């Protein structure tokens, strides 16, 4: 009768608790509490952590708006201010926050203690422009000087704006994407919304507001004001790096945030003071006892943080609130209050409905996985609503539900959900509840399938394109090894801009052996491409002019041939003899399954049935699946056996080290622990005795799983129906035993399993080669991640792992590895007793993978102790700080590998490379270091290591022996020549297709040809652009281009349309023959090639219509005269001639 038990607070200092609360309870409570109430709802979350998970949830059950003002998610008197991202976010919270009329808001106790700019600060300084005010470009520009902004060059981040020309570009404070504006005649024509990584203009818009730059001014006046104040509460030094000083040269601190005040006369506002007037606080867990731990800490690091004489710290009371002002102002608001516990009877209390789901999870033992479930649901009454995390989840239910006939019906809205109905609706909901006073049910996987993971697979955010930068040659850094067809490598020395025939062109410059230095023309940059070599500390110094290079660019042709070869004998001959199927059977397998309650990568699984697949058809397998440590790589080779032995028969797989075999041997028990299936291992872990009464078993077919060293090569083992072999690194064993392989695998289907991964390019190459199957290694992205090089001072270690603790992350801590990592855990939990220490150790099984990837999930443990980098692999997204110990010795292969471990969108994470004495540390690696040092976020550097990587994998799939040639003249050139030597194997040609030297080209028309400095300053940028432009192929790719240059730069120059015109008319040229051709004011001379399509009739007749317009010359060369006085007739003319060319070819 009454819609519920409880009603809503109206006046200051009015409780209504609720009572007996579960799971996703409180989500859709404050939910609830949302839609009735005129107003707003601001929900105090208890810590960060909490916070966090609850917009998600909340988000679940309602179309409102949910929202988060976030927090710096520094340290108080931290030495780093806050991500901009984070910044952005609040100023667009507290500016709207007074208009706020409905939704949710979620704030930290940590945050609502935490004073606020007065609202007459961003009420003030906030501007808009529209699709036609009277603002000059040159304006604005200084406005946005004032308003804090920072000009750059690409424009990125939020906070920066870029000038171009024509065009403006900025990431304005309040905003989501970046707008790139356009003026006409001092009248801002268009607004563009724009897409930071493509740069390109997505959709079009006519409104954009513009918040400050900064929580606090940072004008003309800001600066003299904070002066002021300043030698009002600090004595002043001379010293170039104390705070005064540097405020006062228009430079802004690290830790600046954290003096606030001084920018204003006014004191901070208590956030409070901006909550409408029909705002409703809504409660979690007891704010006091937070509330006062953290105004502790404050003032603990008030004291001690208190003493740097350049960083005099200000008062707690200017920053944040008492515990008493806390609850002073909070008297001030109704305030509904959630808690778990049961409710005493007290009349402004209510005590919801709400009980824990009955134990429906999956047994794999019993005959009946899912009857818990099954009579569950045989025995409800009312709805049960199934919620789920992905569309790509819904469906695991399907194939999970449909075992049990059932096939939900999607709702969307709780409210959709009658009797007897069987519900699924999409959301972040953890897990279940049931609702007594409704009678609800609310069923999450995790309450169906033991517990979830925390990872999210999307990286479409922030991708940096494997291609572009290579192929690109995106941010060449001066030093860096080039390669030049012609020549070989060499190092990228700049741009330079020389004088021909008195006309301006730009030129690469390339240093080669004894600073040789070879001047490249721009266009003829498609002859330059990037340095692959896993190893670009070692690269080729070819001398310019040599002999070696035109050798190793033939050895390598050679090599690249025999290997081809080899391999499509190889394949072809497995494809006609007669193998082993292997049936299957969905049910059983459905069933094995069971046991592995995780959902698969769609690399992962695309794997299983491809080797699956293999297994079922009558010709031996032979794959290759190159994959990570993610939690459950292991499935592949797992189902594999599972497929093997459920057909009846043994398995045997090969592993290069114990330590190997023996997880191998652990993970396989844990996995057929539901099955009757007998495993054993053979190995350093076995005395002889036991290996004899093994091998036994093994030749009387008792042994189903047989895991073994090179030890199982050693002995002549016989078994008694070996149907399935797995091999593990098979690239680590060694000659010898390698022979006695390739051996022991025909008449057997082959599984080799490898963690290096390859490159996607050198996959659709070995198609028909080489099967093969990628678990790729998700993307690389390019994230905030400041990384640092001290010597070890524990004081860092300590802030640093706080740092990150207090934002609600975890951190990990790989290790020296000296003494015993059991006790480096206990002196590192006694220098941080905030935290709590997990530890890590070498080879994880998955069980213990999953054990630690959950209790970091629940902030069971926020410290994560390892020992190599393989653990530091592991998949925490909210593990954002890494700490090495010993960084010295690692190579930036490694650094980089473990630099990108940490990293989330939206949020600042850390890196601290550790050292030791500078008189321990190898002059090589010192240096080594410094270089990343220089790294401010996770860019290049990192996606062209992952580059490397693959690489390797690469020179591991194919030999010792092609990694030769791949390190010798780059693996960029070495797969074309491969691409080519394939495609020319299987055609049935032959190898010697040497094609690959091109047409050799040339179109001068002596105007200038390039990319004006003051059309694209950046030089990288504009080198991107040549080499795209060199190497575009198509009339399309060269449009395409072009239109990219105008809606990123504007108004095409005149230097520019003709290096792209003259570009397309290079191209027509190939596809006609000439191999040349130059034009003057005068005319010209055409010179072309013994093959040409010009057809006779034509030509002849064009000479006795028109002799003083064309003579011959020679039998290759073709004169032409003409009046091409003016630079734009000359051209077009010379695309006239062109087009009437091949409208004629034959």
């Amino acid at each position: 009768p009454e819609q519920y038990r409880y009603t809503l607070p109206v006046k200051a200092g009015e409780q209504r608790l609720l009572g007996e609360l579960t799971g996703a309870a409180c989500a859709t409570l404050v939910a609830e509490i949302a839609e009735r109430h005129a107003g707003p709802v601001v929900l105090i979350a208890p810590d960060m952590q909490n916070a966090l998970r609850l917009h998600d949830e909340i988000s679940q059950f309602t179309d409102q708006m949910v929202m988060n003002l976030a927090d710096w998610e520094t340290l108080p008197y931290d030495s780093f201010s806050p991500h901009q991202d984070i910044i952005s976010s609040r100023l667009s919270t507290l500016y709207q926050l007074p208009t706020m009329q409905r939704g949710v808001l979620i704030v930290p106790v940590n945050t609502l203690m935490q004073r606020v700019c007065p609202h007459s600060f961003l009420h003030g300084h906030a501007l808009v422009m529209k699709k036609g005010q009277r603002l000059s470009r040159d304006a604005l520009r200084t406005q946005l000087d004032s308003a804090g902004y920072r000009h750059v060059d690409q424009v990125m981040e939020h906070g920066e704006y870029a000038t171009r020309g024509a065009l403006l570009d900025l990431f304005p404070m309040g905003s989501e994407l970046p707008y790139r504006l356009d003026f006409f005649d001092d009248e801002i024509d268009s607004l563009r919304v724009f897409d930071v990584d493509s740069q390109r203009t997505l959709e079009e818009v006519e409104a954009i507001n513009l918040l400050p730059a900064h929580e606090f001014p940072t004008d003309k006046a800001a600066i003299e004001l904070f002066r002021s104040q300043w030698r009002d509460t600090f004595e002043v030094k001379r010293d170039p790096e104390h705070i005064y000083q540097q405020v006062s040269k228009g430079t802004l601190p690290a830790g600046i945030e954290y003096w606030q005040p001084l920018f204003f006369s006014e004191p901070l506002p208590p956030l409070f003071s901006y909550f409408p007037a029909n705002t409703l606080l809504v409660n979690t867990g007891d704010l006091e006892t937070s509330a006062e731990r953290f105004q502790a800490d404050t003032l603990a690091r008030f004291e001690n943080r208190g003493v740097d004489p350049m960083r005099p710290l200000l008062p707690p009371q200017s920053l944040w609130l008492r515990v008493d002002e806390l609850f002073s102002e909070l008297k001030n608001w109704p305030r509904v209050q959630l808690k778990t516990e049961h409710l005493p009877t007290k009349a402004a209390n209510a005590n919801l409905g709400f009980q824990k789901l009955p134990d429906l999870a999956v047994q794999a033992q019993q005959k009946a996985p899912l009857d818990a479930l099954r009579k569950f649901l045989e025995t409800f009454d009312g709805p049960v609503v199934f919620s789920v995390e992905s569309e790509g989840r819904r469906e695991a239910l399907g194939e999970l539900l449909a075992r049990i006939k059932i096939a939900p019906q999607r709702i969307m809205r709780l409210d959709e959900a009658s009797d007897r109905g069987r519900y699924l609706m999409i959301g972040a909901a953890e897990h279940g509840f049931v609702d007594t006073v409704r009678n609800l049910a609310l069923i999450c996987e995790s309450d169906l399938l033991g517990e979830r993971v925390a990872r999210r697979r999307q990286d479409s955010r922030r991708t940096i394109n494997p291609d572009t930068l290579i192929r690109n040659l995106a941010e060449l850094h001066i030093g860096q090894p080039v390669v030049h067809l012609e020549h070989g490598v060499g190092r990228y020395a700049g741009m330079t801009t020389l004088e021909a025939g008195g006309i301006t062109g730009e030129y690469l410059m390339l240093t080669y052996a004894n600073d040789a230095k070879l001047y490249v023309p721009v266009s003829s940059l498609h002859l330059i491409s990037r340095y692959a070599g896993g190893a670009e500390e070692n690269a080729p110094l070819h001398k310019l002019g040599g002999d070696a290079w035109s050798r190793a660019r033939q050895k390598a042709a050679e090599k690249v041939r025999d290997v081809a070869a080899e391999l499509l004998d190889i394949y072809a001959q497995r494809a006609a003899k007669e193998g082993f199927a292997f049936k299957h059977d969905r049910e059983q397998y459905q069933l094995f399954c069971d046991s592995f309650p995780f959902e698969t990568t769609p690399d992962q699984a695309q794997a299983i049935n491809a080797v699956l697949s293999d297994m079922c058809q009558p010709l031996a397998m032979d794959r290759l699946v190159c994959g990570d440590v993610g939690f459950g790589k292991t499935e592949v080779a797992m189902r594999a056996a599972f497929l093997a032995v459920d057909n009846h028969k043994q398995v045997a797989v090969l592993v290069p080290t114990t330590l190997l075999a023996q997880q191998h041997y652990d993970n396989f028990r844990d996995r057929f622990a539901n099955w009757p299936v007998r495993i054993e291992m053979i190995s350093r872990f076995r005395s002889a005795k036991e290996q004899t009464q093994i091998l036994a078993e093994v030749a009387e077919g008792k042994i189903d799983i047989l895991i073994g060293t090179h030890k199982l090569l050693q002995s002549d083992v016989k078994f008694k129906d070996l149907g399935l072999l797995i091999v593990d690194e098979e690239h680590r064993f060694g000659v010898r035993h390698k022979e006695r392989i390739k051996a022991m695998r025909a008449n057997v289907d082959i599984l080799t399993l490898t963690a290096t991964p390859i490159p996607r390019t050198l996959n659709m190459a070995m198609s028909g080669m080489r099967d093969l199957s990628i678990i790729a290694t998700p993307p690389a992205r390019r994230l905030a991640v400041k990384t640092f090089v001290r010597e070890y001072d524990s004081m860092v270690v300590r802030e640093a792992i706080l740092r990150e603790i207090l934002r609600g992350g975890q951190v990990y801590y790989l290790y020296n590895d000296v003494e015993n990592i059991q006790k480096a855990a206990e002196r590192l939990a006694e220098l941080v007793p905030e935290a709590r220490i997990a530890i890590g150790h070498g080879q994880m099984r998955e069980r213990e993978l999953e054990r630690v990837m959950n209790d970091f999930h629940h902030q069971r443990f926020n410290v994560l102790v390892c020992t190599t980098i393989i653990e530091t692999g592991i998949d925490i997204p909210t593990a954002n700080t890494i700490i090495i110990e010993r960084a010295d010795h690692f190579g930036l292969a490694q650094l980089h590998q473990l630099r990108g471990r940490v990293g989330r969108s939206h949020h600042q994470a850390y890196a601290w490379l550790l050292t030791p004495h500078p008189k321990a540390m190898t002059t090589d690696a010192q240096k080594r270091l410094e270089a990343i040092a220089s790294l401010e976020d996770l860019g290049a550097g990192f996606a062209l290591a992952t580059h490397d990587l693959e690489i390797r994998g690469a020179g591991e799939l194919l030999g010792e022996e092609q990694s030769g040639s791949m390190e010798t003249i780059g693996f960029s050139l070495y797969m074309e020549l491969l691409e080519n030597a394939v495609d020319a194997l299987k055609a049935g040609r032959e190898p010697s297709l040497e094609d690959l030297t091109s047409q050799q080209t040339e179109v001068e028309l002596r105007m200038p040809s390039l990319l004006p400095d003051d059309f694209i300053p950046d030089v990288n940028t504009r080198l991107s652009f040549y080499k795209r432009i060199a190497s575009a192929k198509t009339e399309n790719e060269l449009e395409e281009i072009k239109v990219e240059l105008i809606d990123r730069f504007g108004l095409l120059p005149d230097p520019a349309r003709t290096l792209l015109d003259i570009a397309r008319l290079r191209q027509q040229a190939q596809k006609l023959g000439i191999r040349k051709l130059e034009g003057n004011e005068k005319g010209g001379v055409i010179e072309f090639a013994e093959k040409n399509h010009v057809n006779p009739a034509w030509l002849i007749g064009l000479l006795q219509k028109q002799p003083q317009h064309y003579r011959l010359d020679g039998p290759t060369r073709l004169k032409f005269i003409q009046d091409l006085s003016e630079r734009k007739t000359r051209i077009e003319w010379v695309r006239q001639f062109m087009r009437e060319l091949e409208e004629n070819a034959i």
